[PDB]
């Protein structure tokens, strides 16, 4: 299983700092951060249960799994998450 897929998520908050949910900031009052499928910041390259391969495969316990940027709104509810974009990466698979 490969787990390269990512999504990089601008946001404000209603209330609370980009820190707080794990995030930078990204101009006055914005907010940036790169999430897994389950809603939570990045812990390293790539979104395996576990460790990947350097290719960002065969991913032991294959790839976390949720919401995408919906499940980082909702874990993070009590600050308001106002999500201005989302871009999914990559842009396409090869071959
Ligand atoms: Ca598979
Ligand atoms: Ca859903």
């Amino acid at each position: 299983e490969c787990c390269t897929s990512r999504e990089l998520v601008e946001f404000k908050m209603d209330r609370g700092d980009c820190e707080a949910v794990r995030a930078i900031e990204n101009y006055p009052n914005g907010c940036e951060v790169t999430i897994c499928a389950d809603g939570v910041a990045q812990l390293g390259a790539y979104c395996g249960q576990g460790p990947c391969n350097i290719f960002g495969c065969n991913c032991d316990g294959g790839c976390l799994s949720g919401d995408w940027s919906q499940e980082f709104v909702r874990r993070n509810q009590q600050y308001g998450i106002q999500i201005i974009k989302v871009t999914r990466l990559p842009f396409w698979r090869p071959l």
